[PDB]
């Protein structure tokens, strides 16, 4: 063929299923409607979106249907992204949830191992909060 070892790299498409654990809830608040946003870190800048989930109404346990990620969308599979959990309102403004940072890499090692990343929140005082609900990686498929 025509394709180098960098070349098949480049061409690698990632299939992801997310799940998360134990969303937040608290009395008197509405229960979440989750979704996953999955942004490209870009310099001096916001992160980019380049993948998104459907909202699932009323769902503290989301187990969504497969993301698919290019090595475009991500920039390499060593890079990191952001991968955040967003309260999807009728109003347009919706809220965070949580928030994680981790590369195409990262994820797979989650997978592998059976292992959750805790979400954080960002914080005005002090380090990042770091939240009880959990991010998994049910399934981490790479095709050509």
């Amino acid at each position: 063929g025509t394709s180098s070892m960098a070349d098949i790299g480049s061409k690698i498409s990632t299939e992801i299923v997310f799940r998360c654990s134990n969303l937040e809830s608290k009395d008197l608040f509405s229960k979440s409607d989750p979704f996953l946003v999955v942004s490209k870190i870009v310099e001096h800048g916001t992160p980019i979106p380049v993948s998104k989930t459907e909202v699932r109404k009323n769902d503290l346990n989301p187990i969504w249907k497969p993301v698919f990620l290019s090595v475009q969308q991500v920039g390499s599979k060593d890079s990191p992204v952001i991968i955040e959990c967003s309260d999807f309102n009728s109003n347009g403004k919706h809220s965070l949830i949580g928030k994680v940072q981790k590369s195409l890499s990262d994820l797979e090692k989650l997978h592998l191992a059976g292992q959750g990343i805790n979400f954080s929140l960002p914080t005005g005082a002090g380090q990042n909060k770091v939240l009880k609900s959990q991010l998994f990686v049910d399934k981490f498929t790479e095709t050509v």
